[PDB]
């Protein structure tokens, strides 16, 4: 039976093989990405029974997504190729670090997602349903879907996990704020970064007061992070490693924290776990390439 | 002074390094393409003073187009990066030959092109203005632009060359038909393929009766081609070479025929020339990679 | 429900990117191979519901096999990683064509395969069970397994297909002969090459008299091939294409013929089909890379 | 109108894709380089109207230089291919850092450069004329040219900028010294490194006393640098970044400082700017690959 | 005349081009390795007359080993291809550093090595005979060979150098211990790492008391190392460099220390030398790629 | 004992990975070349004991030559790195076939070669001494050396083989002519191409009358070739294979013919042999890459 279920829009990442401006490259590497996706994979790699829900176009890129998911062991009960196209994007990491991103996903088969996108009973018996603030920002359908989705998970005694992920590209801090204030009630687990808190509540302080979910984790760059449960605030291990491709650590981290919880581990181990994931993906090129496999933890144990 | 002026939407081609389904590749080569573009380059490579008109987004891909054009020696007097994005596409050539294409260009800065896109006086003194049936199919703006453009060329005693290039993706054979019937009057030189004639007039025969422009050249796959001028019909050299990447020979050919004319060469040499170009580009990976340089003809002479 | 079930030892192919002696290369491409495997994939790619049975080590190479199979859509109900290692091999194609192969598979987790390796009921309702003469040559366990396996398929009204594939490396023509004579009784469909018939019966003639299975297909290099059913002998289309990497066409072919039969097609179409597969894989680098997908036939139709 | 004009000998760099001895590599990357060139590009990339003066052979490598310059937007009014060959060089960066260089430029079309190499009126209205101590070291022609050149710039109210760049390969510290003492009078802006000062004046102290130009900037490795204007000595930001390919930062830096001045920015910003450039190029493979573009500063602003 | 002679089993390393799990790679680089081999090369590169003794299969990989050795200048008087196969192995370096290795060498032509494997007179006049604790761990033949070998070197006034190199894969700490206690008497020079001392004597302290050879060097990670001669304990330069591929530094180091001794240099220089080697190889991909050449020291001098 | 001895200047070839103008490439492959060198290797690969004589600079490229030669099994008794640099060149193969070459070898350590370059006794007992018309064209030293060299071979009963190889780049048809007329007397075996005969004697007919050496072989493109011995004229097998990189077949061929003779084979087999070599190298990228190994002939036998 599935332990975790996530949902979102899959995207294909195109990335240069080395730092520098995209304008100058002539060879791009192809990777499969998408927050929720990055997360499903990570979990899948750790032995967690997880299912992904989403759509992709009936194009070669869609096929690729599917193969990849299927290969990783993700449950695609409610995932399929549909008329339309698959969203993709181009990335570029500058020498001194200033990255920039370009999207080509508006109107993709995957950005459809509307309430009822799958059969709710799917959620039954499941531990968690994870989502990203990116999905609801795509379209009003999605927005609705999202609300609908956790509503249903709640209704089924399924824990709702949410990684804020504010994309200025998709919407305003006000809209984002509006969304959250409407959504928070149904959230049990929330993932957030400092910038995001600052950028939407002025200070990482107010944000906490406002968004007081049962459990909230705050990513704080390389300064570890803090977990907030039972009025308690455990701090996580900070990491002195340099980013290779920090483009998916955020998701890896969450996944990591998720796996811990799914295994009913003390907040300390969950964090520990989460950085471990984040670290690994950050240390590798690709959205979720670098995500470790269960047997790795085992040896590392 | 410019001898030739072409206009269209530039696109960035992404192509696998070897036959096979895109879904399986993980490394894509980056090339600059776009019918009119492919043509401007070819000519440029041959010593022809040519100018390109069009727009691209203010993105790294746009920058790339520009560098490439600039490097080739194309006149960019009326070419520039503008707000928006640059259109791109992914290609894939199957083992047995069934290729398939995926676009990501709708709404691109380059698909804007509306009448007056540049200063008409530019056209002055110019020998030819070349266009592709792809441009007017992009948007009504373009459609209008096209008409406008040759109108202006005509008005300036500039020869109008047109490569049909019917894209089913952009529109219907009816619309295409409608366009042509309205445009033909102002065409002096027309490039056409058998399938296109068949696909829009039932037979390569009727098409000829209907579209009787001063000079018409019919591409007939590897069976050479025929030139129609002065009620005469010269046949061109057929070529027994195998295609590597036939994705731009059509343009190369045209360019080739154009260079010939610009040099006031007998229809025989123009054809000869045209196949030569087509052959070379077809024998090379990339949209217009393979286009020979003037000094090459010289040695080949 | 599964239409086809195959079983064998998966192997990882390491191959230079271009002709020449392995001793000189410094970059090897990694491919997944193994007769039965190559076949399962081909079918899988064609829409056929097929399942693979076998084992691989608990190593990164094993993981790779699995991902690949899983991605292709193969049923792995009775496939898994087990203690031990994964067999692999290095290939090398010489300029003038003299290839040579090096194995590193003896004692691999995959070469275990003993009778009962999976639950026989799996076979139920299945059309065919395919095997290669390579498997029984690996070990006495395998040898036994093989016999056991078709015994069970027979017992379930499942058609037994066998591709001889004599490997001198594994055993002698006598042993091979011994095996066949003991196995033929249970074979409904047999795939064979001229050299193999010559090499084990003196002449491609005697081999036929001796190994008279309900249906036998003889691969005859580029001279087409012959099908023997109902005392009839249809000849297949010969192919004038040059081999790129002929290392798996043999399997592709079989798969091709299998798909045809599974679809209940006239022997003529099955052959036609088979060469088509063989040709495509032969025209591509990699063991089964080049295997076409169902939708390809469709366009080709 | 041109804001900056530089002149020198263009060279083609050949570099291994990774650290190690050249003797062991078998694949070399091709880059366009040459102090003055590296600088023209950098500026060009920043929006500065700059022109380059120099010669290259009538070879494929020359053509390459030209394409590259042309693509970057450099004014080639007085740049052209001429009989002869194009200078090139091979580089190699060792694991522990000990690099070594090999030249193949003696007698190149580009090392000709003699007084009058271009029309002086070109210089008119221009802000600065930049040169490197490498040029005059090439040949007595060049040496003369150099003197001639700034003489002419002076004569036109054009600021003379000079990056010492002592190459032991080309000449002795005495000759270098001799040159400078003869040239300094006409220099308004001088770029220098500590080693060079030490290596030619014993101490970075004496060098300053001796070479007291209106404005002098001293590169001091990663310890920032110092600017000397109006008896004042501003210090620049030191940078804690590791060199990827420090082979052109020196030029990038200068360019950077130049752009600042051209924009009439306070010495502080000029430095800031200069390190920024240097840093970026140093963080990238290639002579001037890594040089940022104007719109980058903008975002970085 | 040979100054140094080493002996062991050559192996072919297969390594991914970048960090990550082997299961995910699809391109592996081919390198020649094997402790003793890595060492012979290093020395060879430094101008030291050294000879290698060992066997490899009559396969393409064997040929490769030979070419490589031959190219490096190693004396192969008693080295040859013999029936059988060549051992090889696959490596994989994880993002966070946890490497893992996979062997395919059991039963290789090279693991034969039995007493008398070569003519003892070879050893005559030689300075040192170097060995690794890996060889005797391969097989009882080898084990015997080893003992035999230094016995013979001793008998010829040849210094015996031994790099412990405990491989848990080959045997137990007890067996290893047993071996050493039996071998130490004939050792003049011993190389050891902290872990190994800890892992076989509880503490790096006891190990020293137990294994008191004339000269013993203890590798201590990046904390330099200590040399033990004449009741004295010189400490070596610690190195603040990050490992690229630390897979052969251990050997490089030893070689380095060997070259020093062969040149009769003070222990200080020998260490200095040794780290230098280790550092260089560690800073490069490949088993012994990165090993510097004599003329490099010269420039570095 | 050496069977063959050749001498010349080694050069490093830099070549694009695919057809097209060098100006556009950005990645060049590194190969070791040089007529005589190409030949020594070929022979070496065939089991022939051959020695090479020549010099290279004390640079990383020189080192490379040496490793390569050494790895191939060539006798370097009289080969060494000397002060100076190593000659190199860049190649480029155009789509339609018009290749062009660029040298950077004038004044190289290797172009020194003067009479007495090695000890004549080396030649003793040797079957043949092979040379190319390229060497004497390099410098008057070389020119003298050449004469000197065969003089010495003659004096030692060593057969003199010469491959004309007229390089217009090095000298005039007159000088070439002058050289030959002075050298022919001492030639026993001469290799020549039609163009060369035409280009230096008007007709392939006169050339034969003029240059009547004991044995002369005329390369005639793909139309086989003719051997002239004992007033007889055997014709060789023509080859219907397409050139990949025809840049060294000429040498391969010669080598091939040489091996035959060294093995005392009938002129028919020598030719047969020669085309075989030429074909193989022509079918491969690189100067002599593609040269087959003895064991290959064996299988091919």
């Amino acid at each position: 039976m599935l332990e975790v279920v996530t949902a979102g829009e899959p995207l294909v990442a195109l990335v240069p093989q080395e730092p520098g401006h995209l304008r100058g490259k002539r060879l791009l590497e192809v990777y499969v990405g998408g927050a929720e996706v990055n997360v499903a994979v990570a979990l899948a790699r750790l032995g967690v029974k997880v299912g992904f829900v989403g759509r992709v176009g009936e194009d070669e890129l869609g096929a690729m997504v599917e193969e990849r998911l299927r290969a990783e062991g993700v449950d695609l009960t409610h995932f399929r190729r549909a008329p339309g196209f698959t969203g993709l994007y181009l990335r570029e990491y500058l020498p001194l670090g200033q990255g920039r991103v370009f999207y080509y996903r508006k109107g993709s088969a995957g950005s459809a997602l509307a309430p009822g996108a799958f059969d709710p009973d799917y959620l039954e018996g499941v531990r968690f349903l994870h989502l990203s603030g990116i999905t609801p920002a795509l379209s009003p359908e999605a927005r609705a879907f999202s609300l609908w989705a956790m509503e249903e998970a709640k209704r089924r005694g399924v824990r709702v996990s949410l990684d804020v992920n504010y994309r200025q590209t998709l919407w305003s801090p006000e809209e984002a704020r509006g969304f959250l204030e409407r959504a928070l009630p149904g959230v049990d687990l929330l993932f957030l970064s400092e910038e995001e808190a600052e950028l939407l509540f002025g200070r990482v302080e107010e944000a906490l007061r406002a968004l007081s979910a049962p459990e909230v984790v705050l990513k704080r760059g390389a300064k570890g992070a803090w977990a907030f449960v039972d009025g308690r605030r455990v701090e996580g291990s900070a990491f002195a490693v340099e980013a290779v491709d920090p483009v998916g650590a955020g998701d890896a981290f969450a996944a990591g924290y998720l796996a811990g919880a799914v295994w009913g581990l003390p907040v300390e181990e969950r964090l520990r776990l989460a950085n471990l994931l984040g670290a690994s993906v950050a240390a590798s090129r690709g959205d979720h390439e670098g995500a470790p496999y269960r047997e790795d933890l085992e040896v590392l144990l």
